[PDB]
């Protein structure tokens, strides 16, 4: 939470907009009428969120991953396990206390620009999915991807949230959580943040072996 100290008021994102952190200097959930159940990550689920990352990035680098359109997707030469932010993890968690799904308009930091997965799940049940499970909902757009073609060559919609969790260039994520209820809809919100950044244009998800 420490980085609820840092002013930033002072960065400014390359498509410009007021970083997340300065319009929100507050660390408690602002959302309307929707009901806040719990805010928030443990020192367990932010581990898992990283195992997962990391045991997928791992999969994928290895060869390992078949599914794709067509699969299997390529091993890597330079896939490094990801680290936890908390930097990443306060800017990320500050968004997800707005309850708005969908991208902030300026998250970036001191050190890089950064970039971002959301999931979100709506439940008529009094329960909440794990986060694990969302993640997994980013992994599983990777039937979508076809290696064959670069990056830019795919469809972004599709495959826009898998491409940034094996970002060989991503080396850090940070995740904020939220649970709510809307109009009797039991909503579990997650927002991860990468740093650096991935998911540029005119780059490779990774360097292919
Ligand atoms: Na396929």
């Amino acid at each position: 939470a420490e980085a609820e100290f840092n002013n930033y008021c002072k960065i400014k994102c390359l498509k410009g907009g007021v970083h997340t952190a300065c319009k929100y200097g507050s660390l408690k959930p602002n959302c309307g009428n929707k009901v806040v159940v719990s805010y928030g990550l443990t020192k367990q689920e932010k581990q898992d969120i990283l195992k997962e990352h990391n045991d997928f990035r791992q999969k994928i680098a290895r060869g390992l991953e078949t599914r794709g359109n067509p699969g299997p997707q390529p091993p890597a030469k330079n896939m490094k396990n990801l680290v936890w932010n908390d930097e990443l993890a306060y800017v990320a968690q500050v968004w997800a206390n707005q309850c708005q799904y969908g991208h902030d308009t300026c998250r970036d930091v001191a050190k890089y620009q950064v970039g971002q997965n959301v999931a979100l799940t709506g439940s008529t049940a009094a329960k909440y999915d794990d986060p694990v499970k969302l993640v997994k909902m980013w992994e599983d757009e990777v039937k979508d991807y076809n290696p064959k073609k670069k990056f830019s060559g795919n469809d972004f919609l599709k495959t826009g949230h898998y491409t940034q969790m094996v970002w060989a260039n991503t080396k850090e994520v940070g995740c904020g959580s939220i649970k709510y209820i809307q109009e009797k809809w039991h909503k579990h919100y997650l927002v991860c943040n990468y740093g650096p950044s991935g998911n540029f244009k005119n780059e490779e998800l990774y360097q292919t072996k």
